[PDB]
């Protein structure tokens, strides 16, 4: 893509501990699945093209990025060491949103409502095992 864009956070890297948790099989299997085919998901599946949205303050105000595809990649490839941070990515996405965004716009509305199914399914996030 466009150079103006910054590389997308990283999915792969030896260097990284990593492991597989019965509750990061959750986020993926549960969590990521219910968001990714949510009506109003789309927004989220993948980093923020600040080009083609016309936003070139976007990576000025969101100096740390994260979305959907990016963290269904690090589910995928298991770059995750613990369900915190999976969760902490979940969480800076939406706050991105609503740091960049006015309250009530809509894509605002859209990540509420991803968030609200999120809390749900975490609150059911299983005993590590
Ligand atoms: N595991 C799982 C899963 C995750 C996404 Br996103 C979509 C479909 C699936 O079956
Ligand atoms: N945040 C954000 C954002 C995402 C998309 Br896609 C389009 C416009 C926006 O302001």
């Amino acid at each position: 893509g466009s150079h103006m864009n910054p590389p997308p956070p990283e999915t792969s890297n030896p260097n990284k501990p990593k492991r597989q948790t019965n509750q990061l099989q959750y986020l993926l299997r549960v969590v990521l699945k219910t968001l990714w085919k949510h009506q109003f998901a789309w927004p989220f599946q993948q980093p923020v093209d600040a080009v083609k949205l016309n936003l070139p303050d976007y990576y000025k105000i969101i100096k740390t990025p994260m979305d959907m595809g990016t963290i269904k990649k690090r589910l995928e490839n298991n770059y995750y060491w613990n369900a915190q941070e999976c969760i902490q990515d979940f969480n800076t996405m939406f706050t991105n949103c609503y740091i960049y965004n006015k309250p009530g716009d809509d894509i605002v509305l859209m990540a509420e409502a991803l968030e609200k199914l999120f809390l749900q399914k975490i609150n059911e996030l299983p005993t590590e095992e």
